[PDB]
């Protein structure tokens, strides 16, 4: 059976979510015969007790130059990361010459920030288009993966960090153990990394299964962090929960000794007893709840269709694709799906292949229903689309539930 | 004989937080008003409040300093608050919305600008015609029955009446709710929020308490508010501002089925033993505790020989300033970027407010941060100061240095 990538014992599996394409690979028809697909399932390792993919990825299939997901596109996560770098250039900062580095630092969200404030930083982007974006806000980005080599070798040209930073990249890396190599390598001596990561028991809770794909191997909870950091000779020393992309934890891991745990820690590994997170059968019932939810999602869009109905989706989401695959539904359930992003348009969806179009097509004419997708924006999303709404159009949710609304 | 605002019966009193000034009243350079600032707890129904009200004409009035608009934050905050609305609660062929305090009118605007109908009740001259001026319909009068039942009858029913920092300061919520019976369609509900009784507690953030603030909501409070009124708290939502609110959701009693998170808060509130007397008396030696050590602080910095400067010229800062007994002598100016605020003295304590340049000039040893909801942000700001050696002095949730 499967092994931990952390600890190298035994994953239980509890959700297996079929034949997956790359989340973020948008095709041509010229595409498609050769379109890439693995097995998609998650487990837990009974050791350590870490959630995570049983299939890995190769990280040069996922992340390259034409990666399309551009994180400044939401105005919501603008104003986060803009507060993010504030965070940490107001607690995590000494000295003349400070150096704050970002892990998957995209477009430069984060960084522009920092740069802006004067503040000498550094990204690791290993995809090149996203990147160009960062630095031409004034961003200083290696187009590169973070690992033990390369941060190894940053910390010998631009000498220790204050902080290492990542949003939504550290559960996208499976080689845990090399990052905090380098990290060890390349922090200075009060120095800290901070990620922030789609939380287990958000999912849990939510029952939302379009958070596990490709990009997300591991479902970080703060047992599992914890146990993760400990394994590393670092140490859990605060969270913080977040709401942004359905649910998150910020965590924050000192080299083991450094720092003394906040009172959030335990209080969060308290919660995690409440909800039962560690039992497997907490998770087997999250899958079960997975199925339910598919089985209504499919009877809602068949029926709509029987009855002659429009139903188009909204946003282009990577998670999206989990969904699609996971449930079936194409062209004849959902005839195409509109999405801000320039380079996501005129493209289809992968694997079950939906037309991408921008999103003026939404109104043009308005469908009957919309399926949303990017449901982590859903206040900016209805908030907008009123004539949507007076002309009597209806959104469909499947997060926590399937409900028309 | 201290009496229940709400439901009439007796107030016990906790916290006894002296002689203070009015919070927004900052002093050109004799006439110095000062009320006695106390809170306690109406041993019938919850409500947590001051025991003695503010004549209202002396707090809102036209050249009133705050502007929600100046902070990003709030910006930002009210931005997605409009989103939250349009999303939420604003579906029909023609929605209408009403707001209590709409004040300068970020948050209507985002309304008005996606073609949903509205109103402001906005009394304060000034900031009514600010928020007019982005394409916000306001009426400026104080919302209570009257003023509601006409609107009603001009305009029709309103899908949500929405409140901000406002429904804490206004001691007439019979009138209020009479007035939200009055206009309220029949699926509509009442969404207000304020600063939150159970973070205060938790942070012994005393200075949250001043003349504005009449009320301390708590969920526990609000939901037997409601249930008076005919209505009921079907909703709640934590949020980070202004040092920790919840939003709370009322609609008509019976029509709407309570979501499982008023139940969790209560649950939070029942853990934290906020129902408790007890518990209200120890955050009151809590708040006792903060003063000694922040005065014991400053007064050996100064004897040490140092130079201290407050950042931030809250409405907060006063409650503290005048409990504490800083003055002049203690921390030397304050700085702002309130114009509004600049070049006149702080309430009762007298401290001089100077704009942000003059933190610069030179840098202080110690920066006490009065604004210390904002600490991220103007920490991160202050690069100098912490490169020059600066140091700032916190007292949320307690006393100390960073
Ligand atoms: C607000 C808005 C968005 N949209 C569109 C824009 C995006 O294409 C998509 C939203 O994608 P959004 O939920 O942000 O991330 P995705 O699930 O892809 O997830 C991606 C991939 C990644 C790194 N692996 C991850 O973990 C999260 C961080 O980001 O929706 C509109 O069309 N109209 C809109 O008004
Ligand atoms: C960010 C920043 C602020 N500053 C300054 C700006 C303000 O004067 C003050 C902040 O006041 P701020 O915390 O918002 O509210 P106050 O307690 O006044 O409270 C007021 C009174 C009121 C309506 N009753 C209320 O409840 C809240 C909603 O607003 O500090 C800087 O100098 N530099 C900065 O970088
Ligand atoms: N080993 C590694 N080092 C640095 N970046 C990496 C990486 N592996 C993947 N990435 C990058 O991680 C990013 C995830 S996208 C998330 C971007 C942004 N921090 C946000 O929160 O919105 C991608 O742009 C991808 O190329
Ligand atoms: N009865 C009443 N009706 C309407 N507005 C009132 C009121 N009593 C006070 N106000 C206004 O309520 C506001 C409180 S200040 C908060 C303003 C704004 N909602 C915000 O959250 O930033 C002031 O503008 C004050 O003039
Ligand atoms: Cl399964
Ligand atoms: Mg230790
Ligand atoms: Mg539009
Ligand atoms: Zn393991
Ligand atoms: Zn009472």
């Amino acid at each position: 059976p499967a092994r931990c990538r952390v600890c190298g014992d035994t994953v239980d599996e509890f959700l297996d979510l079929g034949r997956q394409p790359l989340s973020d690979r948008f095709l041509t028809p010229a595409d498609t015969d050769g379109e890439f697909f693995y097995r998609l399932a998650v487990g837990r390792c009974h050791a350590c007790g870490m959630v995570q993919l049983t299939e890995e990825v190769p990280r040069h299939l996922m992340f390259h130059e034409e990666y399309p997901y551009h994180s400044s596109g939401s105005s919501v996560m603008r104003e986060h990361f803009a507060k993010v770098a504030q965070r940490l250039l107001a607690t995590e900062l000494t000295g003349a010459d400070p150096f704050v580095v970002e892990i998957g630092c995209n477009d430069g969200i984060m960084l522009r920030a920092v740069h802006e404030a004067g503040v000498r930083h550094l990204g690791f982007e290993p995809s090149a288009g996203v990147a160009e974006v960062a630095r031409s806000r004034g961003v200083r980005v290696r187009t590169e993966f973070f690992e033990k080599a390369t941060a190894t070798a940053v910390r010998e040209s631009e000498g220790p960090a204050d902080v290492i930073y990542a949003a939504n990249t550290m559960c996208h890396i499976p080689y845990l153990e090399s990052v905090f190599q380098g990290a060890d390598a390349l922090l200075g001596p009060d120095g800290v990394v901070v990620f922030e990561d789609p939380y287990l028991g958000d999912i849990v809770a939510k029952t939302s299964f379009d958070q596990i794909y490709d990009e997300h191997f591991y479902l970080f909870s703060a047992g599992s962090v914890a146990a993760m950091a400990e394994r590393f000779g670092f140490e859990l020393v605060d969270v913080e929960r977040l709401p942004v992309h359905g649910g998150e934890v910020r965590y924050t891991l000192a080299r083991r000794g450094a720092r003394t745990p906040t009172e959030a820690v335990g209080r969060l590994l308290a919660e995690e007893r409440e909800q039962g997170l560690d039992d497997l059968a907490t998770l087997r019932t999250f899958a079960a709840n997975v199925h339910t939810v598919r089985d209504e999602l499919v009877a809602l869009l068949t029926r709509l269709r029987a009855e002659g109905h429009r139903v188009v989706g909204y946003g282009a989401t990577a998670k999206s694709a989990t969904v699609t695959n996971f449930c079936g539904i194409g062209p004849d359930l959902v005839s195409f799906v509109c999405d801000t992003t320039p380079g996501k348009q005129h493209r289809l969806t992968p694997g079950k292949h939906l037309p991408v179009r921008p999103a003026e097509a939404f109104a043009d004419p308005y469908p009957d229903y919309a399926l949303l997708f990017a449901w982590n924006h859903a206040d900016e999303i209805m908030a907008k689309e009123q004539e949507f709404r007076q002309a009597g159009g209806r959104w469909i949710l499947y997060v926590p539930e399937v409900r028309v609304l």
